[PDB]
DNA sequence: CAATACCAATCCTGTCCCTAGTGGCCCC
DNA sequence: ATTGGTATTG
């Protein structure tokens, strides 16, 4: 009674089954509880558990903060509010009421209806001098008058609420007055250089050149037209490039060997700038000053496109203008339309429903969509030239909260409203004493290393407090403790080491971290010359002579660096062969050398005293971004060096964390030795260990601490904390839940074997070509994020559309012609990804197909290669297997074949542990564990290939099956496997451990099912195989193929759609207009959505069946129901609060409450004949049956759909009947189950009409019609050009009267409820 | 109670932590 | 994308 269970781990899906010892799967009688006829049932032990995909927690996050944005808006409305109470009370006592009031219809306000001054007369007077909020705010900023407090509030509230971004440091004054005096004297910087070549400026008109509504490299280029005898990439094009906010590449300009990238607004323009004037030298700062300059005056020219000298209010003043030239250019529009074409009229004015300036206005028509719509029109006009040309520079009849505002900083609303406050506060004297309070409302910002302001009941805060008192804007810094918080912030996060766990990991970037791996990798070096009989290890003294004189003075040290200064210089060898280092050293001292080029000072970084100083210095610079607590936190050292070391030590910044503690690095000491961890690194006699060597010896102390100091997860919890996407660590939960369940049906005994197997944008992709194209091209412009899901162009678009195998250029409208060869060839490697694919015009010119592209290939290609790496075309990899043959050996095609057999993923690996330690507890009497359950982890390729040798293929879209089936075929092969070879144990048992051959070998390794193999050459096997040592039988080939037939061919799977609750958003999010409908949500408690509007469409979290009583007509008389009640996610806490009361106010009466079941979603209903339903909701169904189709026409529609042989062929020609055969099952499955008599017709009608179709295309479209059976929710498909509609269940009355089935998680364990006995 | 046809909030900036995959060193 | 809600048409 020996057992085996086969897993099928995916993100929908946990197939299962349980196999004997002769490959059979079992079955068995089950108690069937409940109220029903039945007692009993037979139940295979084959299923699979299907599931809804388990969902990230960004949706949520992305609410929860829009949530907290909210909140806090409304604070600072409240603040100023706040301040303005007591005399905006004696100029108007119901103004702020006005204000909340002002979303209530008349009959509900409570005061009179025109918000701003409470009668008729002044509101319009209001508007008409002020027809925006800009027109009022540009007054109030260049109005020297006395002006009245309700629309000063308004201003300030204006500005506060929509306040602009805080992406600039620091404060910005505007001011274009100069910038044609600013862009002469860079003229004249750069003439004073090159006075044999100098710029004549005189006529150039910047001012408008810089200052256009057009792109910075199309002003750009219309700049350096004006220039003669000057060109785009030149000197001065760059520093035009510079001012107006680029990033161009002086590089060329100046003959240097590295790039010379540079860019103002970038936050380390300053070391750049310094880096590069230690190049070219100190002459040329002027040049780059000047530049800055001018960019100060040009900064915001998109933004202001007014003169600063005439306003101080320039961004209002721009909205003003926005809003005068809609106003002209209306008007104008207008004329020409009664003019030229009246009949159009009405459609482009008044219809909301079209694109016109109505649906711009008044319906749903954006600014793109009405120009879109509109410029036809014009086009088509005369008189519209200006028109068109605001048109197409997106400027035309702009409205003025417009999408594009986000480029406006936060400085500049700050500009006005401190220019109001500077106004108004000569009359209004608690404006001055308040004017700093209102600046802190509109500048303060909650910094992001400080996070939400809680008190105690926030999972998500961590800010600790200096005193316990409500935190505003203004006492922010006093309430707040800053630098604990920026310190938790980083802290919470962070690793503990797991050998210390209570000991913090160390700075990736600090300098003891560096040395530790620096002498890790050191110590393991072996040399070898002449006189020397064997390699030899360094010794500590070798080591310190490397570490003073190679990785003190260089970033990187290589090998012939090792050999020639040292080895040559030091030791006198001409040479010397090394082992144990490639190439490079891959750990060195970035950080050592980092801080000497700051300090300056060798002796200092190298005096063991400073050790604690620099560590904890760079403990600072990873900690901490914000360069004000870094300057606090390194004000204590600034006395060890000058000004400028620390300026320069407050922009030097870390990030990232490394993999141990400094207690275990250098801190404890072996006992006897006295020795850290380090001082062995550094000096270890000749056994030379390193780090893992160190901490397992038994001779040490190290391994006997790390165990004191090691130290209870749930399950759930365990799982929750892997990496992984939440949808496949669902699975894997589900999957151990499945294993226990099976493990109780026999009996508690465990299984011998468990076989797991693990199944395996626009925008970014969009992203990646602007960037890559801009990085490098004019190919967006020429051949203009949805078309770049097609996979060749969108190869083409990252290709720079060039051949990638020979030095050509591709074409566009050739794409279809070429192909999209695998680098490392798929035979070897099964990686279909962009990383491992290239567009080339014929897969032929890559060489030879069983390596690398060849030699000559990369000779030719690998210049242009690089070009593509640099610009993050390719990665490292991409560029490493296309230059390999300069470098696919034997032992990489065996390692290929390995790694398509072998399970090497995390997440599987972390599966097999979870089952392999809730299995295996027991330890023998040496304290080794006992393993009782071998846990084998399968590549899907192995089940994949043995169903298609064997002809055991699957049709995915026949039904669900097939998980199930999966799931046998992996128990199967895996225990077959690691019969016959038990030595492979090694490589697929979890924990288990201790070229051309193994590449035969592996390739190989399934031929013992077959009878007959050709190699190449041919090969017979025998009718039993066995054990190679045992002798025990593994497998009968004219048996156990039999078996596994008859197992896939069973009609009986135990497929189960896991019942859920809905849980999320409460609805639909649009907040739709009133109307007469109870179905309408209101989105405020006393909002009623008649005259409000509000939401529709909840969702329901579980439907009720309800058995009560309802008044009937005017008597009110009392008539007994049944009936679903579909809860909604809304009002789930308030009905389970108590149900009795909820439903009463629903309208029901006398409730028997013994009888509410409470029914999630997927609930699954029995009626006649065997059709079953799932509940999709209180109010629709979903088909709730499997379509047991037959195997031979599940292999003919694999085989005929093309899903080579000839005999496969002749099957398919002599079978052809079997299409009327399938047709007829699908037939007669839906007249019983389905109950789709239109659709079925259809079908019929569709299939009899494409009889004279190729066999090929009809099976492509039978495999369509399954849709129409498919378990689950109906969905439109097609067959051949005809489209079937999906047909509905929408009621759900007659499941209240069938029977009623609750399924454990295998279904195995069933409860039947006939509701036709409640109720009546 | 029919089909049955329409509908579904969207973009964007910045700071940081973590694992894992790739294919190699060196180890338990 | 899918698929459950909704108004509409009957
Ligand atoms: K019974
Ligand atoms: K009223
Ligand atoms: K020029
Ligand atoms: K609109
Ligand atoms: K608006
Ligand atoms: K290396
Ligand atoms: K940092
Ligand atoms: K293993
Ligand atoms: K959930
Ligand atoms: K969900
Ligand atoms: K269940
Ligand atoms: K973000
Ligand atoms: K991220
Ligand atoms: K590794
Ligand atoms: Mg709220
Ligand atoms: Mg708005």
């Amino acid at each position: 009674k020996k057992y085996s269970i086969g897993l099928a781990i995916g993100t929908n899906s946990v197939g299962w089954a349980v196999i004997t010892d002769e490959y059979k799967v079992p079955s068995k009688k089950f108690k069937v509880l409940g109220n029903t006829d039945r007692h009993s049932i037979k139940k295979n032990l084959i299923g699979a558990l299907l599931f809804d995909s388990g969902e990230t927690a960004e949706a949520t996050r992305l609410k929860r903060t829009a949530r907290r944005r909210y909140t806090r808006r409304k604070n600072r409305i409240c603040y100023l509010q706040e301040i303005f109470s007591n005399e905006m009370a004696k100029v108007d006592d119901s103004f702020f009421h006005r204000l909340e009031e002002s979303f209530l219809v008349e009959e509900d306000k409570k005061h009179e209806r025109h918000p701003i001054f409470g009668n008729i007369v002044d509101e319009v007077a209001y508007h008409e001098k002020y027809p925006t909020i800009y027109h009022l705010r540009k007054k109030l900023v260049d109005s020297t008058d006395k002006a009245d407090l309700r629309l000063i509030y308004l201003a300030l509230a204006h500005m506060i609420k929509f306040r602009g971004h805080f992406l600039i440091e620091g404060d910005l004054n505007p001011d274009n007055s100069d910038v044609d005096k600013l862009f002469i004297q860079l003229v004249q910087t750069y003439n004073q250089l090159f006075e044999e070549n100098p710029i004549n400026a005189s006529g150039v008109d910047a001012k408008a050149i810089l200052s256009a509504r057009l792109s910075k490299s199309r002003r750009l280029e219309n700049l350096i037209a004006q220039l003669p005898g000057e060109k785009k990439n030149g000197l001065f094009g760059n520093l035009i490039a510079l001012s107006l906010g680029l990033t161009p590449n002086f590089k060329s300009n100046f003959d240097l060997a590295e790039d010379a990238k540079l860019q103002l607004s970038k936050d380390t323009y300053d070391d750049d700038l310094d880096n590069l004037l230690a190049q070219i030298g100190d002459q040329y700062a002027d040049l780059f000053l000047a530049a800055k300059n001018l960019s100060d005056a040009i900064l915001l020219s998109d933004i202001l496109r007014v003169n600063t000298e005439i306003t101080k209010a320039p961004l209002s003043a721009s909205m003003i203008k926005r809003y005068d030239e809609h106003h002209q250019d209306l008007t104008l529009l207008k004329a020409l339309v009664r003019q030229q074409l009246p009949e159009k009229y009405k459609e482009i004015f008044f219809d909301q429903s079209k694109n016109g300036y109505a649906g711009y206005i008044d319906g749903g028509a954006s600014q793109e969509e009405f120009y879109k719509f509109i410029k036809p029109i014009l086009e088509k006009m005369d008189g519209t030239e200006e028109l068109l040309v605001k048109l197409n520079r997106e400027d035309l009849l702009r409205k003025q909260r417009t999408f594009d505002n986000g480029s406006i900083p936060h400085q500049i609303h700050l500009g006005e409203l401190h220019a109001i406050l500077r106004r108004q506060e000569d009359f209004y004297p608690f404006l001055k004493d308040n004017r700093e309070k209102i600046e802190k409302i509109l500048t303060f910002r909650i910094p992001y290393y400080v996070g939400p302001l809680a008190r105690g009941n926030s999972r998500f805060a961590w800010m600790t407090r200096k005193s316990e008192e409500t935190i505003t804007p203004w006492n922010f810094e006093e309430v707040v403790d800053k630098g604990a918080s920026a310190q938790s912030f980083i802290e919470r996060m962070t690793n503990f080491d797991k050998n210390l766990p209570n000991e913090k990991v160390l700075p990736k970037h600090s300098l003891l971290y560096e040395y530790f791996t620096v002498y890790n990798e050191l110590t393991k070096v072996k040399y070898v010359t002449e006189g020397m009989r064997k390699p030899a290890f360094l010794s500590g003294e070798q080591k310190k002579a490397i570490v003073d004189l190679l990785f003190k003075t260089n970033r990187k040290v290589t090998v012939k660096q090792l050999k020639e200064d040292y080895f040559k210089k030091i030791e006198c060898f001409d040479s010397v062969e090394i082992s144990g280092v490639e190439d490079r050293f891959n750990a060195s001292l970035g950080t050592y050398h980092d801080l000497l080029k700051i300090i300056k000072d060798k002796d200092f970084l190298d005096n063991e005293e400073n050790e604690d100083i620099l560590e904890d210095i760079v403990l600072t610079l990873t900690l901490f971004e914000d360069r004000e607590m870094i300057e606090e936190r390194l004000k204590t050292y600034a006395h060890l060096f000058d000004d400028k070391v620390m300026k320069q030590l407050k922009r030097r910044r870390y990030t990232g964390w490394g993999r141990l503690s400094r207690k275990l690095i250098n801190g404890i000491r072996d006992k006897q030795s006295g020795k850290t961890i380090l001082d062995f690194l550094k000096s270890d006699g000749f056994a030379n260990r390193n780090f893992m060597q160190l901490i397992h010896d038994d001779s040490l102390t190290f391994k006997e601490d790390i165990q004191k100091a090691q130290v209870g997860d749930s399950l759930h919890e365990h799982i929750a904390n892997l990496a992984g996407s939440p949808a496949i660590k669902k699975g894997i939960l589900q999957t151990v839940k499945v294993v226990d369940e099976l493990v109780k049906v026999m009996g508690r005994h465990k299984p011998e074997n468990i076989v797991i197997e693990m199944a395996r944008n626009s925008r970014e992709r969009m992203k990646r070509i602007e960037e890559g194209i801009k990085e490098l091209s004019q190919i967006l412009k020429e051949h203009p994020n949805t078309q770049l899901q097609n996979e060749k162009l969108y190869l083409y678009y990252l290709q720079n559309g060039r051949d990638m195998y020979v030095d050509q250029e591709l074409d566009i409208n050739r794409l279809s012609d070429y192909d999209v060869d695998a680098i490392v060839p798929q035979s070897f490697l099964k990686d279909d990804s962009i990383d491992n694919k290239v567009l080339t015009r014929s897969d032929k010119n890559r060489g030879k197909s069983d390596n690398v592209p060849s030699e000559e290939v990369v000779k030719k290609m690998k210049n242009y290669w690089r070009q593509l790496l640099n610009a993050k075309l390719i990665t490292q990899r991409k560029f490493d297997n296309l230059t390999k043959a300069e470098r696919l050996s034997e032992l990489d095609k065996a390692g290929f074949i390995k790694r398509q057999l072998v399970e090497t993923r995390q997440i599987t690996k972390h599966v097999a542990q979870i089952l392999d330690s809730r299995m295996n507890t027991k330890y023998d009497e040496n304290d080794k564990l006992i393993r009782e359950v071998k846990v084998i982890t399968l590549k899907s390729k192995l089940v994949s290939d043995f169903r298609k040798d064997f002809q055991f293929y699957k049709v995915r879209e026949i039904n669900n099956y097939h998980h199930a089936h999966d799931a046998y075929l992996n128990a199967v092969v895996g225990t077959a496997l690691i019969k016959k070879y038990p030595k492979l144990e090694s490589e697929f048992v979890y924990g288990d451990y201790k070229a051309t051959a193994k590449y035969f070998f592996y390739s190989n390794i399934m031929n013992f099912f077959k009878t007959e193999i050709t190699l190449g050459e041919i090969r017979k096997r025998p009718l039993i195989e066995t054990n190679g040592e045992t002798g025990e039988i593994v497998w009968d080939k004219g048996r156990d193929f039999a078996t596994v037939r008859k197992v896939l061919s069973m009609p009986q799977v135990n497929i189960v759609k896991k019942t859920e609750v809905q849980t999320g958003g409460f609805s639909k999010e649009s907040i739709l207009p009133k109307r007469n409908s109870d179905k309408l949500i209101a989105r405020k408690k006393d909002w009623d959505p008649k005259k409000y509007g509000g939401f529709d469409s909840p969702t329901v979290a579980y439907s009720v069946l309800v058995v009560a009583k309802v008044e009937k007509g005017k008597s009110k008389k009392l008539k007994s129901v049944k009936e679903l009640l579909g809860i909604t996610i809304m009002e789930r806490s308030s009905f389970e609060k108590n149900p009795i009361d909820f439903l009463e106010a629903k309208g029901y009466k006398e409730v028997k409450k013994d009888l509410i079941i409470k029914l999630p979603k997927y609930s699954l209903f029995e009626l006649e004949n065997g059709r079953k339903r799932m509940l999709a909701s209180a109010g629709e169904l979903q088909k709730g049956n499997e379509l047991a189709l037959p195997s031979k026409y599940v292999n003919f529609l694999y085989l005929a759909s093309h899903y080579d042989n000839e005999q496969k062929q002749l099957f398919v020609e002599q079978h052809k009947h079997y299409l009327d055969e399938i047709i007829e099952q699908i037939s007669e499955f839906s007249k019983r189950v389905i109950l789709a008599d239109a659709n079925l017709d259809k079908v019929l009608s569709a299939y009899n009409k494409h009889r004279d179709k190729p066999i090929r295309e009809q099976a492509e479209n039978i495999i369509h019609l399954f849709t129409l059976t498919n378990l689950g929710a109906p969905a439109a498909f097609k067959y051949f050009d005809t489209t079937i509609d999906r047909k509905r269940y929408t009621s759900t009355k007659e499941v209240l009267d069938a029977t009623l089935i609750h399924q454990s998680i295998t279904g195995l364990y069933e409860t039947r409820i006939d509701l036709s006995q409640l109720g009546g």
